[PDB]
């Protein structure tokens, strides 16, 4: 065997990872660390704000433990990760879902405190990134601290993985219309999101060059925040090396959707809207009808994704691959 | 001495055109035709349904007329454009904002009803299209029915002009994020709830630019992403250039044209702006300089804002005055 | 044994009833009728707009059938309800969900076409109205054409019953905030970014479902741009004095007894989306209510628009069949 | 004659009161205090003033000052309100628009820094409370720290005054539809796509500005995903019997004389965004209110959140600083 894991931080990603981890039989959530929230408040946010609607099952809160469908889960309140008793409770893998310890120096504190491997759920500035379905086969057991990139990257990287392997991506620009999911001169972010299209920035397109090195330096992108929530979409516009018709691009994306990228890269040919993909375990759903082709080497591809939901499943997928590779 | 005009249809487009024509001294409105609405219902839609703030002015509805700041507007409920008396009212120009008679077969019903030239405020595969700032100079007086394209086309064409005139447009894939505008199985996605939903849809705006810019014919196609917002939309143009350049050369070319040939039509800004920052703007296209990306010296993505039909409606009044000046 | 039903109109309510009916074994949906949509279009709206998000099941369409998880359902396209082959299809009950044949004369056309009884999923101006949990026991088998009231009425009537039964309602004003050329000029305004005050006879219709409250209950509506989750705000003057604890404790007792599955009771810091896909007809919000005097209180109750209402339609359908035979 | 003021905090309320302050001819803004923001960042937020449109004036940021229409306004970044050079800058009145220094022990630091009087733009548990048009004439110059309550209170108090003066309010329950140790858990939820019930406490605040209604009004709030304008739903029990026409006529006559400017009256089919930018404190919706009994009515009134409130702050400032009004 049972993979004894632990989760630092109990936010949107931390709660979504816990729900998926509780559904896996070979994974045992031993403890959770969050110094800000109380055990009863953690049960409230997991009851109503884990998945859409509310969780279906008994969720209680003991004096210092979360009881979710009988599974007693210890809760710690340590603001410094080096004080979390990962060793005493027997936690091997720590899912870093705080967004503040996203570098090797910070994530190492979990390893110093009794843990072995640390998987952070955010783009890192020094830890090797890994995207399930794209470069998880490149993982080797010597990597103690890795990363699973962000929301958009887990949607763009599989789509770009298929188009690059079949036709070759010469260069590509991306615009991701992002849902609600002043830190460094970000004046546009301080504006109210309600009733506002806010052009922001993301490093997802460049981070793709890190999970598939062939595309390094070949992709840039920006974001357009919209007042809606739940589901975001990726608008990839690339120049191809090999000419093609749209029918050949969609059938290549579909061929991988049913084979190697099963469960990660979805495919559809229906008149779908954003709310059709809420609660989807997919990381990227290609919209065949939405895409348009202007020349046999210049096409625009569109892919949906439900923010942190399908992403949080890939964290659990990556956790099992890293634990399996250490056998 | 005054352009005696008239508006067929009192919708969101027609009410904004009536609002701009009053400010212009050379344009006088005398009649408004709308079958399904009443004069008192029209005074309510002009005062309040103008989704900005509120029309700061007295808006009264007489027995059969519309009083706005002391100006009488004869309201007609003719369901057929072949029965609205344009000649008895002396309205030489007709603004077709119904969106139903967007062809020469229907627009001619305004001509043989006493009026001279009628301009349709919607794309027309039957009538020649025109965009103020691009192909507006190629207007000829013998042409009696012209089209002012759509609000999206009036945003892409001014931008795609200065980019093609300076660097030359090779290809161009467009994405227009559109907010709530205005309205049978030709659009399944359209029959979905707009609230809390991202709805992709097609648009012929990029293909329409190929008509107002004959060089770009066949090099610009696009699609739309409807979002639940209100009066503000944006254009995400990804173009391959014919000549290598830097981003500051592209921004300086747009900034230069915004200060000269496209003054008032094409806007330029370098501020960290959001959508609501352009509420009620008279520009039809406003370039966002800080938002653009240059991946390679021939591969760029440009961003331009536009306030839906408001910047489009004031453009109809500009093209209308051009027809009067061209009537030699 | 297994009741054979049919659905008129394939809109939001007709789709939600078909979904709940498929989940129950005692009901067998034989056919649907909608003269405006094609079979492939009815399958599209059922796949991506019946269940919130996406339906968990295969939804295809053949020539004149709507195959949903293997079960074939005939599809008619009759504008006149009297031309619908209900008799030869074996359908005994018709679910009138179009919203235009909501009177006795109009709904009769289903009976003229071979059906036995019709249930209108809308308030009716002449057909008898019944709400599950309030006056469902007042139904007699001789009633052929009944109404299931509104979705708002199905939220106010359960709450108003327990408050009137335990403490008695002297008077009561309510206000429901409803989530997403004409006679009313506010309805023509854009719903995006607007709180539009509208109106409904939901409170006056409570008098038809509990005759005591007839004439001493009225309210209005405030439309909000939210998505398919509304909440009723009821302000009543009580006849018997009480504390807020005693009002909430009684609502809880009925939620765990006679009104189980219909009236819900919560004490948590819940929000709109917490009742997404909720099977209840109304959920009392204990923390939201406030008491001013011992006989003057304000109560809050949520409901997921037409979801719990459609489950209630299926509930009323099985009760009528329970009483018809 | 001329008064010199300063604004502590540069949030939405602080930015709105600054705009109305520049419009008047008597008040001259001297300096603004904000430790988190910068002078260059302050010009960016004031030029794009949230949901009110772009400012029609040259708003540039100089070296250490902020320039609007040529007027140079100093900017201080002192985190402590006692270390702000209000006296060295010649500031007399401090507009506490922060929300943290609402008590007397906190607001009096501005007095120790060189100012003479402080007006808090938030309901205070220690400072006396005033609402223009309701109890502004009861201000005595010996009061150096006062508050103008909340923007919700400025919508109910002028309405409750007119109803109570003519018909008398026995009891009143309120519900306001709001737009935009853990205490409130609902507040920590996503505002978009959610109706979030909250507690405003504005009705009990009317007991301070109207001592007669003390203990007769309590309310709650419903936060909806919108902006611009909010609404107030008042359900009062009257003392004297009256019809809805008598109530509407009493409000209309009040809004044309003693409350000309603060209270508004409309009979049109209005919506939310129709009051975007209204300087009124309350707009009675005559076409929306209903009457169940001659002494049991439900009144609805609109208010444009912080806009009219901020205008009402400058009215209180000139009323306090000058005896002419």
């Amino acid at each position: 065997m049972a993979i004894k894991i632990g989760i630092n931080g109990f936010g949107r990603i931390g709660r979504l990872v816990l729900r998926v981890a509780l559904g896996r039989k070979d994974i045992e959530v031993v403890a959770v660390n969050d110094p800000f929230i109380a055990p009863d408040y953690a049960a409230y946010m997991f009851k109503y704000d884990s998945t859409h609607g509310r969780y279906k099952g008994e969720v209680t809160a003991s004096g210092d433990d979360l009881v979710i469908d009988g599974h007693k889960i210890k809760v710690f309140q340590e603001r410094d990760p080096a004080n979390i008793p990962w060793g005493k409770s027997g936690v091997d893998y720590v899912i870093e879902s705080t967004g503040v310890f996203t570098k090797l120096e910070g994530a190492q504190k979990h390893i110093d405190a009794g843990a072995k491997k640390v998987i952070i759920t955010a783009p890192s500035a020094d830890a090797p990134m890994f995207v399930v379905g794209v470069n998880e086969d490149k993982y080797t057991p010597d990597l103690k601290i890795i990363s699973n990139a962000s929301c958009t990257t887990n949607c763009l990287a599989p789509l770009a993985k298929v188009v690059n392997d079949t036709f070759g991506i010469e260069e590509g620009l991306m615009t991701t219309v992002h849902s609600i999911t002043p830190s460094h001169k970000d004046w546009r972010g301080g504006r109210t999101a309600s009733g506002n299209i806010i052009p922001s920035s993301t490093g997802a397109a460049k981070a793709v060059g890190k999970v598939i090195p062939e595309l390094n330096g070949k992709l840039t992108g920006m974001s357009l925040r919209v007042p809606t929530t739940d589901v975001s979409v990726v608008d990839l516009t690339v120049r191809l090396k090999k000419a093609a018709s749209y029918e050949e691009i969609a059938q290549a994306i579909k061929k991988a959707s049913e084979g190697p990228l099963k469960g990660v890269l979805g495919y559809t040919e229906d008149a779908v809207v954003s709310t059709d993909f809420l609660g989807s375990s997919y990381s990227s759903i290609f919209d065949e009808k939405a895409g348009i082709l202007l020349s046999p080497t210049f096409v625009k591809l569109i892919s949906w994704y439900d923010n942190e939901y399908g992403y949080s499943t890939r964290v659990v997928d990556l956790l099992e691959h890293v634990a399996k590779a250490s056998a």
